C-alpha cells in the first residue's frame, strides 16, 4: 500500500515579507496597519465638546458666541477651522501654553469672586463685542474705567483659602490713541502688576494704533496666573486693567484638544483622529500621527501583512528550515479543506484522503498565540504635543517636529522587523509541524514500510481502510504485519 | 535490551511568555526587572551632597544656613522636600535653567574679585537674613546703597583674562515703597544694565508691595551671566543693584541634581533613584524613571521572566520545533538531578540512569551566552531632563513629558519583545539538544536497534552494563553485535 | 563504496556575535557600520553654499563681505569656524530660531519695497561697515536719522497683497551716549513698534556703552516679522529704527545649515557629515550624529559584523540547531572552492569531490535576501535640531541633548539586536541546508546504504563514477542495486 503525508494549499494566496525574502506566498495573512477612517468623530465613549465656531480660548474668555459653553467639561475639545472670534481684539503671549493647560484641565468651571473695585467704574463695554443686541464684553472679564474722572491706584487682594488651585485670567488694554487712554482711565500712562507669593507679572500698556481687526486698531493682551492654596493674588493697577470676575477651576486628567473638521457622529469608538474615529483592532495605523484614546501606533508603512498560515508554494530560497513544506513534499493539496495537514493513501479498497486534526490544531494554536500578542492590545494616549503648525517659530518647533519624526521612525522600524520575524517563524513552525507528523508516522511503521523520499511511505503489506485508519489514529500494531512486511521488503 | 533517551524535569516550574504562548512552564527562569530599592541613597562611589535644609540655589547665593556648603563639589546634589529659604525673599527668572547649569557644573567653587564700587555704601544688610545673630545678607552678594545721600552712575568693568569661563550671579532689588527706594538709593527710579561683548541684560526695578514672604513685601530678582576668556563683564547701575562679590567656576562633567527624601546610607551602589539606590545586575527596572549612574533601563512592566532552562511540561501548542521535548518524549525525569539530558536503560543486569554531560553543557553554555548579553551591562546616565513637575507650565513641559513617555514606551516594547524572542529560542535550543542526542545515539546503533517512537531504542542483542556504558561514552562497536542483532530483528 | 556529505571552510574566517555567543567564526562577514569619511563635502547632488568667511545671518543682513551671496539658494549652507562679522556690531534675540528658519527656507531671495520715509534722512552709514572703501551699512537695512534736526513720528504701512509669506528683517539702534542719540535722532528717547493684525513687537532702545566690538561700544538689536497674504506690516518709530528695505521670500523645503571646516570637493555623494561626505551603502554609521541627506543611522558601535556565510569551525556551544555543521560533520573542506556544500566519494575508480549547486544557491539566496533588506536603503533627513552647542543655556539645551541621546541609544540597541539575531539565523539556516542535503541523499539510497554517523554513507554495492554521479544529480535508481546491496548488508 502507499501512504502519503501532505499539507493544504489554496488558489488565492497572499504575498508576505520575511527576513530572507521580500515576496513569499502564504495561504492566509492579516493586515496590521489600519489605513481608513469612517470620517466621523464618534461621540462615545469619550466626552466630546465640538467648539463649532469658537476656539477654546474664546470659550474661556467668554466671547458672546460661546456663552453656551459656560462651565462645560470634556475629554476631547474639537476646534474647527471655520472658528472665528467676534468680541474685542486680543492676543495671548504664549497662547499655545494657555490653550494646552486649559485643554489638559478639561473644564471651563468658573466661580465668581467679589473683588473690591472701589473708586472705578465697572462693567466696561464695547460695540466690538455685542451680546443680545446690546454692546457688551467678555463674560469672564471686567473692564474697569475711571469714576468721576479719577482712577485711584488699586491694591486689591484675593486669598486662596480653598484646597484646589485657582486659574485667574486677566488682561491689559492698549488704546490706539493717547486720547482714548485719557477718556477711559484719566491717567496718561497706566500700569498693571499682579503678584503672588512666588510670582510677579508686571505689564506696561503700549498706546498705539495697530492694523484694524474688524475695524478696531486697539488690543487687549491676555495673561494668566495660577494661585495655589495658602497663596494670595494681589492686583496693583494705575489704569488699563482688564480685571477677572473670579477664577477657573483647574484639574488634572485625561483631557485634550484636537483640530478637526470631521463631523461628530452618533457612534462608539475608542480611538479618535482628525480624520475621524478609527478601529483599534490593529496594532498600527497610517491615518494620522495625531490621535486621542486607545489607538494603534502611527507608522509610515501603508500595509504590513502578518502571515496566518503556512507557505502556499514551493520556492527553494525560502523553503522552511526543516525542508518538508516547499521541500521534499512537492506541493500542497487544494482538495484538503478540512485541515492543514493530512494523509492520502492508496490500497486494495481504493484511494482516500483524511486530515490530521492534532497537527492542524498545534499550528493554529501557535499562530493564534502570535495574534493574541498583536490584536486588540492598543495603549491609551491623551494630551500630547502639537504635531502640525500654522506659523514658523524656529527652535522649539524644530524640536517638537524632530521628537515626533524620531518616534515615528522607531515605531515604523519595530513594526517592519516584527512582521518579517514573525512571518519567518510562522513559515518555519508550519514546516516543523509537517515534519513532526512525517517523523511520527515513520516511527509508527517501524520495519513495515520505506520512505519514498517525497513524503510518501511504501507500506510492504496488505493494509485495508481499517489498517490505514489505525495508522492515522495511532493504534497501528506493527508486530501484526511485520513477518509479511519483512518477506516483501527483503527478497530478490 | 532497552535504551531510553530523556531530559530532566522539576516539581517547581516557572511560567514564562514566548512568541507563540502567553503561559509556558520552564524548569528555571530569572527576573529581568529590578522592582525594589533598599531605601537608602548609598554615599559611594558617587560623591553625594545632601542639601538638607538648603536648595542648590540657596547654597549658591549664600543663605546663612548654607554657609557650610561653600566651595563644595559633588557628583550628585540631593534636594530635600523639607528645604526652605531663610534669607532675603528672591525669585529667579528661568530658575530651572540656573539650577540645571549649576547642578551639571558640579561645583560651588567661588573666587572673590575686587570690584571698584567707588561712591556707594557696600555690604548692605537686612533683618530678614540673620547670620550669627546679627543682621546680614547673602554671602556671595553685595548690596550697594547710597553714600552721603548720593548714588553716582556706576560703570564698573571686570575682564576675564583667565583660561576658564566665569559664572557671575547678581540681582536687582525691588523695594515695596517709593520711600524705601529713596532711603536706600536716593534716586527715584534706579536701573541696572550688565553687558559682555556678546550679551546685554537690562533690568528696570519695579517698586511695589507683593504678598509678604516671612513679613517681607519686597523682592530681589536674580540673574546670571557667563563671561568667557577674552570677554569682559561691564556693570552699569543707577540704583537697585545687588552686586556680585566675584565669580563661580563653571565646569563640565558628570554632575547632576535629584529631588529625594531617602536617607544617605554608608554603602556602595552605582545606581541611584529618588527611592534609594538599586542593584544594577538586571537590564531593566520598575522603580523610578529618574535615575543617576550605571542604571537598568526604566520600563513599565513589573516583571519580565527570562527562561534559563528547558520546558518543564508537555504542551502541544508550544512544543519545540524539533518535536522531542513535549513531543515524542512523553515527559521529563524528576529523578535526573545530575544533568539536563541523559539515558535510562534496562538490560539483564537491571535498570539504570545516567546523565549526558556534553549535551547538558552545550545547552547551558548557550543560555549563559544569552545571560552574558543581558546581565551586568547597564549604561551610565548622568544629568538629564526633569521628569516630575510641581507647577503647570504648558508647552515646554508637555514636550519634556512627551519625550520621556515616548522613550519609556519604546524601551518597554524592546524589553517585552526581547524576553518573548529569547524564551522561544531557549525552548527551541533545548529541544534541539535533546533531538541531537537522540539522532547521534540512533546512528551509533546502526542496524542493531530500532526506534520505538517514544525516545527509546529496542536493542536487539545482549547488552550488559559495560555495553550500555560504551554506547553512552561513544565507544560502541556495532560490528561486534551485528550478526546477533540481525538474526533477532529479521526472523518470524 | 563511500559517499560523504560536507561543506566548505576557509583559512581566513571572521568573528561575529550571535544571540548565544560573543565570538563565533563564520566563513565571511560584511561590516554594517560606516566609520570613515573621505574628508570632503561633495558639491553634488545637493546644492552646496559655502559661507566661507560669512555666517548665514551676516549674508542675510548684507555685511559688505557677503554681497556675492545676494539672492542665493541652497540645499545645504556650510558655516565655517573662521567666519567673522565686519559690519556694525549686532545681536539677535533668539538668534538660533532666526538662523534655523532662514536655513530651512533655503533662499536669500530679496525684493525691495518702496516705504514712505517722509521726514527723515535715509541711507545712514558708518565707518564700522566699509564697503568699496567708502563708509556704508548692511545692504538690506536702511538706517534712518533726523532731517533738519527733527524726527517726526513715523506711521508707515506695507500690505501683503501677494500669494506668499514675506519675511521682514529690521533692527533697533542702541547708541553708547545720550549725545549720539541726540545727534542721530534729535529725540532724547526713541521707541520702535512694529505690528501686524496678529502680532506686536515693541522695542525700547537702551542708551549705554557696552564693551567695544572692533572699537564700537554701541549695538544694533535685530528682529524679524513674518507677514502672510492679506496681513499688513505697520511700523511706528519715534527714533532709533533700523528700517527694512524690503522683504525676503520665505519657502518651505529640504534646506538646512551645517557647521563644518571640511573643504568642498568636486564629487558626488548623497550623505553629508561635518567630517565630510560618507558612503551610504551601510545601514549604520559612527562618523557623526549630525547628518544631511540619505544617510546611514548614527550608532555608538564602532563595528557591527553581519555574517554572510556559514560557520567556519566546530564549537559545541554554538553549533547550529540541526547539528550537522560543527556537529556530526566533524569539519568543513577548505579544498571545496566551487560551492558551499558538496559530496566526496571513494569507489573502485578512485576518490573525488563535487559541489552541490542547488543547496549552495539556496543558502546564498537567503543571505542575499537579508542583505537586500539592510544594504542601500538609507532614509533621507534634512533640517533637524542642533546637536552641538558653544554656550550653556540650561533647560531647552538639556532637552535637545536628551532627545538626541535617547534616539542614538535606541538605534544602537536596534543595530546590536539585529546583527545578533541575523547572525544566529544565518548560522542556523546554513546548518539547515546541510542537513536537508544529507536527508535527501539518505532517502535516495533507500536500503542500499547505511549512515556511518559522520555525514558519510557506506554504499553496499559497486558504484562507479557514473553511479556516484547519478546520486549527485538525482537519477539514482535504487531498485537496480537493491539485491546486491541487501545481500552485502544482511549476512554473517
Amino acid at each position: 500500500a502507499t501512504l502519503c503525508l501532505g499539507h493544504h494549499a489554496v488558489p488565492n494566496g497572499t504575498i508576505v515579507k520575511t527576513i530572507t525574502n521580500d515576496r513569499i506566498e502564504v495561504t492566509n495573512a492579516t493586515e496590521l496597519v489600519q489605513n481608513s477612517s469612517i470620517g466621523e468623530i464618534c461621540d462615545s465613549p469619550h466626552q466630546i465638546l465640538d467648539g463649532e465656531n469658537c476656539t477654546l480660548i474664546d470659550a474661556l474668555l467668554g466671547d458672546p458666541q460661546c456663552d453656551g459653553f459656560q462651565n462645560k467639561k470634556w475629554d476631547l475639545f474639537v476646534e474647527r477651522s471655520k472658528a472665528y472670534s467676534n468680541c474685542y481684539p486680543y492676543d495671548v503671549p504664549d497662547y499655545a501654553s494657555l490653550r494646552s493647560l486649559v485643554a489638559s484641565s478639561g473644564t471651563l468651571e468658573f466661580k465668581n469672586e467679589s473683588f473690591n473695585w472701589t473708586g472705578v467704574t465697572q462693567n466696561g463695554t464695547s460695540s466690538a463685542c455685542i451680546r443680545g443686541s446690546s454692546s457688551s464684553f467678555f463674560s469672564r472679564l471686567n473692564w474697569l474705567t475711571h469714576l468721576n474722572y479719577t482712577y485711584p491706584a488699586l491694591n486689591v487682594t484675593m486669598p486662596n483659602k480653598e484646597q484646589f488651585d485657582k486659574l485667574y485670567i486677566w488682561g491689559v488694554h492698549h488704546p490706539g490713541t493717547d486720547k482714548d487712554q485719557i477718556f477711559l482711565y484719566a491717567q496718561s500712562s497706566g500700569r498693571i502688576t499682579v503678584s503672588t507669593k512666588r510670582s510677579q507679572q508686571a505689564v506696561i500698556p503700549n498706546i498705539g494704533s495697530r492694523p484694524r481687526i474688524r475695524d478696531i486698531p486697539s488690543r487687549i493682551s491676555i495673561y494668566w496666573t495660577i494661585v495655589k492654596p495658602g497663596d494670595i493674588l494681589l492686583i496693583n493697577s494705575t489704569g488699563n486693567l482688564i480685571a477677572p470676575r473670579g477664577y477657573f477651576k483647574i484639574r488634572s486628567g485625561k483631557s485634550s484638544i484636537m483640530r478637526s473638521d470631521a463631523p461628530i457622529g452618533k457612534c462608539k469608538s475608542e480611538c479618535i483622529t482628525p480624520n475621524g474615529s478609527i478601529p483599534n483592532d490593529k496594532p498600527f495605523q497610517n491615518v494620522n500621527r495625531i490621535t486621542y484614546g486607545a489607538c494603534p501606533r502611527y507608522v509610515k508603512h501603508s500595509t504590513l501583512k502578518l502571515a496566518t498560515g503556512m507557505r502556499n508554494v514551493p520556492e527553494k530560497q525560502t523553503r522552511g528550515i526543516f525542508g518538508a513544506i516547499a521541500g521534499f513534499i512537492e506541493n500542497g493539496w487544494e482538495g484538503m479543506v478540512d485541515g492543514w495537514y493530512g494523509f492520502r493513501h492508496q490500497n486494495s479498497e481504493g484511494r482516500g484522503q483524511a486530515a490530521d486534526l492534532k497537527s492542524t490544531q498545534a499550528a493554529i494554536d501557535q499562530i493564534n498565540g502570535k495574534l493574541n500578542r498583536l490584536i486588540g492590545k492598543t495603549n491609551e494616549k491623551f494630551h500630547q504635543i502639537e504635531k502640525e503648525f500654522s506659523e514658523v517659530e524656529g527652535r522649539v518647533q524644530d524640536l517638537e517636529k524632530y521628537v515626533e519624526d524620531t518616534k515615528i521612525d522607531l515605531w515604523s522600524y519595530n513594526a517592519e522587523l516584527l512582521v518579517a520575524l514573525e512571518n519567518q517563524h510562522t513559515i518555519d513552525l508550519t514546516d516543523s509541524e509537517m515534519n513532526k507528523l512525517f517523523e511520527k508516522t515513520k516511527k509508527q511503521l517501524r520495519e513495515n514500510a520505506e520512505d519514498m523520499g517525497n513524503g510518501c511511505f511504501k507500506i510492504y503489506h496488505k493494509c485495508d481502510n481499517a489498517c490505514i485508519e489505525s495508522i492515522r489514529n495511532e493504534t497501528y500494531d506493527h508486530n501484526v504485519y511485520r513477518d509479511e512486511a519483512l518477506n516483501n521488503r527483503f527478497q530478490i
